[PDB]
């Protein structure tokens, strides 16, 4: 039945890996090992060495032996955190080796015939999974916190440390504009440890003017005067009589800034909401000018709209996905779901960043959260509706919820995410074709680097939640059908390998976010596990033997584990600690460069 | 049912209040007005003795003319906050005026009609109640935030604006002692803005018992002869090995202390951990020892225990309490002359004898709860008291409410089995006897008016051993927020539960709260004195659970309205969403200023020549 999809996937990997080995060992090396030219050559060869050292395949080199500190040397701590996430999920699904050999051995109903056929073994399996996940999650969480501390205390001096973002503000002083109002206020509150302070202004007439002028200047190759005059005029205009509500404030020592940010500032929380100032390149200067009601009103309207769009996908798209010479009919709904769900990281990110989230490093996280809500209800409603439209007592319901939906769609969809997916991702075939087309067609006149050259960040906004849909669809069916357990374990293995290659050779991070997005990942893994435990409570209950009173303990255990983890480690993921603040770097920093690092245009 | 209880009720209240108007109007005041003679003695004989004046106008007029500023100046900000609680619940129960008259007009029995059109007005009453509660909560919870800010801003040098409570030191520096480790650390972080640090002492048990024994022995009029054991043990143990994991540090200036306290201190939050130091007389040196994970373990075990308490409460403990009936007055009717049964009203008393045992348990409950919370790593007194109120409130709801109310709203649509079977009648008996406790609450407001006067006045003569006019035992306790708030919110929860199912009891709710407000404006303007001035940070809890009671009321109206069969119970779900969202917006619009002493307030105070030597001596216990 579904074997055609796996065959197509393995053929696609054969093709794309053939293309990789045929193309990377060539003069296209400016593309496939892209992270090395920038950050001057360290992989500018099909090795880190001379003498025709191609030897395909060449991942017996550092690709497999990538020191956990080597990666954080060659990429931000964010990359190392993502790797520990991949490794931990691989660990959970691998340490479940004493669930695939025993529980699959119990092979006219085809599944267990609703009669005591060691359903106790199923309870054993659910305990084993719910136990190994706890163990690995704890270990990994300690490890990530240790990485964050280690790279946070030895980091160089960066302008994100001497600053806070004072998001809200009582606008009127009634006789003076806002710059001197901030001056008076923070001077009263923080004497002699307070350097200077930008006041967030408007980006319209000019910010767009600067963008257009930059475009015009870029056009110069082998008019502008009016543009630069307008720039000067609107620039002088904006730095006066606009002086919006929010602002950003710089302190003279690393200790005092990290002390202020975690603090409070007026005995009515709805005014002067200081917060650890984000990194310069992700400050998101658009959403500052929002009071504390507007954030909440916007947020609840956004959640209502997310619920509405959840329904507007789950009716028609799940109907279409419940569809199942027929081989084309077997392939079609796969890519149909890929297009119906491959959109909407973008709409979620737009919608979320419109909730006033004042930093890209948090907009990405919020979009990932909303996407996880989409994913869970994808699994739930998709399988339920597929089973129902498959059928027309409860035993029939059990048979339909177990075998068809999983064994066809959930088994093969991951295969559409691995072989064809990671296969396309590693070769970077389509970036290769677009780059070469850019070279032949209209180029940037030797500004090819300032052209289709620059890789994005690893985009930990479609790679995180995208590679968690299958984590959920894996935990949920982990003991229903260990076949997807083998599929998920091989998925995360291939993902670790190919993504280590890409992180070491091609990708270049944009922001830093030293360690965040891990507690989010942890809470999300835990939520997947909790949903798994509830679903096995349900299915085993449908199997009419009452070890459900034995399964409830795991539900309580997951809730309590969440509480203890969030309270015993996840308070260190919101602030640089005062100790680390005192030991960030002490070599006489100058505030002037820092201050020049937040001028927006 | 409750008719006889109210008959006891108002009669007892009248008799006791007559006793008040007799006894208070006398030269033997002493404790009757108590706060005033202690404080400044100004209110002692309030310009007329409170007696030569018209007695009903003597006390009531003074009470009814008080002001928030007056009460704050006399008592503090906290009792005035409590009055805001009483007034803002009185407002909710009162301003629902166009819900008592219009809903009584509609009044097998035709008392309620199964699928009437007239029932499409209970939903209107529920919206009116929920809306008026939203408005009053918001108004009160701006007003209290204003009070907190004003009280903080106007205060003066108090020896907790300069301290924090670092309490999870990793024990070993491995080559020296704890105190020098902590001092070296905090000098590494804060240079020139860290004054000196005090570390708790584990063997404070033995030093405190020596100090207590010495203080007792000092009562030799006919702490004064306590040299050898006290000094030897204190000094040698403080130096040698009592250094615990916890300590109190002292920063130079208020801004620095506030900024440190609101912060953290080690990128691993399982260690050095900082909370705002409580008042000198509030923090519990007995509890600073506990680490974090140990505190979590103790907390969850405690909560599991209290859940077992409610369950097995409405199970054999209270079951055999009900069994403890002691029929026909324990068969000693020859010893009893009222055996003639002309007082057949004695039947209710014989039935409440098991309810008297239940009274015993409910009177022990405030102490039983408060002990648990204090033994859970709660590093203060105010926080422990608030936690005790929370535990008592959960107990009150899942005791009085949920049994009977859920049984009605649901059914009206081995040992475990018969335990649950007997539990259902147990719930109804509990509800009836609890409303009886409410009439006992009327009697108790009167009892608060009188009794410890008699106990105290007995001491001046019965003991009369060595008092020497200095054994002043007429020392009031605080307006204890350990029994006032939870037992005064039991009335609120009952009121919302039957707000429109039996909308007659809004009159009883207003009765109770108005009487409490008046007696507590008196009985707190003249007698009570608070022991710890937490500047108002008990109101967020009162809000959370008044709203919780409102949410419970919304759910139960959904249930008991859907029991009536017509398309109701749909226009109620939006109200429940409203209550949850209102909770969220409140907690994100005011709950900040109720934790962290407001850095702006901390610095703008502009202290006039403070010191610190006269401050570290305030935190030293002995």
């Amino acid at each position: 039945f579904g074997s055609f999809l796996v065959s197509l996937g393995t053929s696609f990997v054969i093709f794309v890996i053939l293309m990789l080995l045929f193309t990377w060992l060539s003069r296209k090396s400016g593309n496939a090992p892209i992270y090395y030219p920038n950050r001057i050559l360290k992989g500018l060869e099909p090795w880190e060495g001379t003498s025709l050292t191609r030897n395909p395949f060449a991942w017996m080199r550092e690709a497999l032996t990538s020191s956990e500190q080597d990666v954080v040397n060659l990429s931000g701590v964010d990359t190392a955190v993502h790797f520990v996430f991949l490794s931990t999920v691989l660990g959970i699904f691998a340490c479940s080796s004493l669930l695939l050999l025993p529980t699959l051995l119990p092979l006219s109903m085809a599944n267990i015939t609703k009669k005591s056929s060691r359903l106790w073994a199923f309870l054993g399996a659910v305990y084993w999974i719910s136990l190994v996940t706890y163990f690995f999650l704890w270990k990994a969480y300690k490890h990530v916190s240790s990485l964050r501390a280690q790279a946070l205390m030895s980091a160089d001096v960066k302008p994100e440390q001497f600053a806070i973002l004072v998001r809200d503000m009582p606008a009127p002083p009634d006789g003076q504009t806002q710059k001197e109002f901030i001056d008076s206020y923070f001077r009263e509150i923080y004497p002699e440890t307070f350097y200077r302070s930008l006041v967030a202004t408007e980006n319209s007439k000019v910010n767009k003017i600067w963008e257009k002028l930059e475009g015009y200047k870029k056009k110069l190759a082998r008019l502008i005067n009016e543009s630069v005059a307008k720039l000067e005029t609107e620039q002088k205009a904006v730095l006066a009589e606009k002086q919006q509500t929010a602002a950003v404030v710089f302190f003279t020592t690393r200790v005092a800034a990290a002390s202020a940010a975690q603090s409070l500032h007026c005995q009515m929380v709805d005014k002067w909401t200081v917060t650890e100032a984000p990194e310069p390149r992700q400050l998101l200067w658009q959403n500052l000018n929002i009071k504390l009601f507007s954030r909440i009103i916007r947020q609840y309207f956004i959640y209502f709209f997310v619920a509405v769009t959840i329904l507007f996908y789950m009716i028609p798209i799940a109907f279409v996905s419940a569809i199942t010479r027929t081989v084309l009919e077997s392939f079609l709904p796969q890519i149909a779901l890929i297009v119906f769900l491959a959109m909407l990281p973008k709409l979620l990110l737009f919608l979320s960043k419109a909730e006033g989230i004042p930093s890209q490093s948090h907009a990405i996280r919020a979009a990932s959260g909303k996407y996880f809500y989409f994913s869970v209800f994808n699994v739930f409603i998709g399988v339920t509706l597929a089973g129902t439209l498959f059928n027309t007592d409860m035993i029939i319901n059990l048979l339909a919820t177990s075998l068809p939906k999983s064994a066809t769609f959930f088994l093969t969809y991951v295969a559409l995410k691995f072989f064809i997916g990671y296969g396309l991702e590693l070769s970077r075939i389509i970036p290769l074709i677009i780059f070469h087309l850019k070279k032949k067609y209209l180029c940037k006149t030797e500004a090819e680097v300032k052209e289709a050259w620059y890789p994005g960040d690893l985009s930990y906004a479609t790679r995180v939640p995208g590679d968690m849909l299958i984590l959920t669809i894996t935990f949920c069916y982990s003991v229903i059908a260990p076949l997807i357990l083998i599929f998920g374990i091989t998925y995360f293995g291939l993902g670790w390998l190919v993504l280590r290659n890409q992180a070491l050779k091609v990708y270049v991070p944009s922001y830093e976010s030293y360690g965040e997005m891990w507690p989010h990942i942890h809470q999300e893994i835990l939520a997947a596990l909790f949903l798994f435990q509830v679903v096995m409570f349900g299915y085993l209950g449908a199997k009419t033997f009452f070890y459900t009173a034995l399964v409830i303990p795991l539900i309580i255990t997951s809730l309590i584990f969440g509480y203890v983890c969030r309270q015993k480690f996840y308070g260190g993921f919101e602030h640089t600690a005062l100790e680390v603040a005192c030991r960030e770097l002490k070599q006489s920093p100058d505030l002037e460069e820092i201050f020049r690092a937040y001028i927006p245009h």
